């Protein structure tokens, strides 16, 4: 069954295969006081592997790496971050010298920058308007609009119907709002509407944190975020 936060040690990190050629792999974090567990993506791309954000920090990313060598034995060499906070670049710096070559939107990189959080290297080109999509190796990303953030990129696995929904897709177990400081909290239901009718197919759905489910997460999310809105 799918790891849960408690289960993992901060600085490990577990990987979980959601499907022949997809793996989830997932880490934990201390922020603010509270242990937070956070997801990305590992698809296979050939002999080699994509990978999609990084493992939040580079204690945990050089871990990520370690396990991903352990138990898969194919190298990374690309990796696309979803949005610009500490859970999707920190740690390119260590894809980086390991030679991963790092990708993100421009917007990505530019609100990295702002932040103060590390930038991936490469500039994805395609990506700037609502409902644009761009197929990279073995996946398709899709910019919904503005969500959790303004940059928020989602990543469809065609090969296995795998939907990766970062940040602004919330697992069940959360029925309230969390970070919201660069959310669009008034535009996310209707990117999560563009999500909707853009993948209809997907039988899996892998939420940013926490456990993954099907399509059901996408309304729910929607739920989460009206809720907020009116508080
Ligand atoms: C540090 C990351 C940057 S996205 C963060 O703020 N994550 C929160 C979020 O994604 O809204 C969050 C995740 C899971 C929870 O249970 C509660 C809050
Ligand atoms: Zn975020
Ligand atoms: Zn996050
Ligand atoms: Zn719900």
């Amino acid at each position: 069954e799918y790891p849960t936060v408690s289960e993992i040690p901060v600085g490990e990190v577990r990987l979980y295969q959601i499907a022949d050629g997809v793996w989830s792999h997932i880490a934990t974090q201390s922020f603010d006081g509270a242990v937070y567990p956070s997801n990305g993506l590992i698809v296979r791309d050939g002999d080699e592997l994509l990978l999609i954000d990084t493992a939040w920090g580079a204690k945990n990313t050089a871990a990520l790496l370690a396990e991903i060598e352990k138990q898969i034995g194919l190298p990374v060499t690309r990796a696309v971050s979803t949005h610009f906070h500490d859970d999707r670049v920190g740690g390119v710096d260590v894809l980086r010298a390991a030679g991963v070559a790092t990708y993100a939107s421009p917007s990505t990189r530019r609100l990295a920058e702002v932040e103060g959080n590390e930038i991936p290297t490469h500039s994805l080109e395609g990506l700037s308007s609502s409902g644009d999509a761009v197929r990279f190796g073995p996946v398709e990303l899709f910019y919904p609009g503005a969500a959790h953030s303004t940059d928020n990129l989602v990543v469809y696995v065609p090969s296995a119907s795998v939907l990766y929904g970062g940040c602004a897709i919330y697992e069940l177990s959360r029925t309230s709002a969390g970070n919201v400081a660069d959310a669009d909290l008034a535009e996310w239901p209707t990117s999560i509407e563009r999500i909707q009718q853009h993948y209809p197919e997907a039988q899996f759905v892998i939420p940013g944190h926490g456990l993954p489910g099907g399509l059901d997460l996408l309304k729910h999310t929607t739920n989460v975020v009206k809720a907020h809105t009116n508080r």
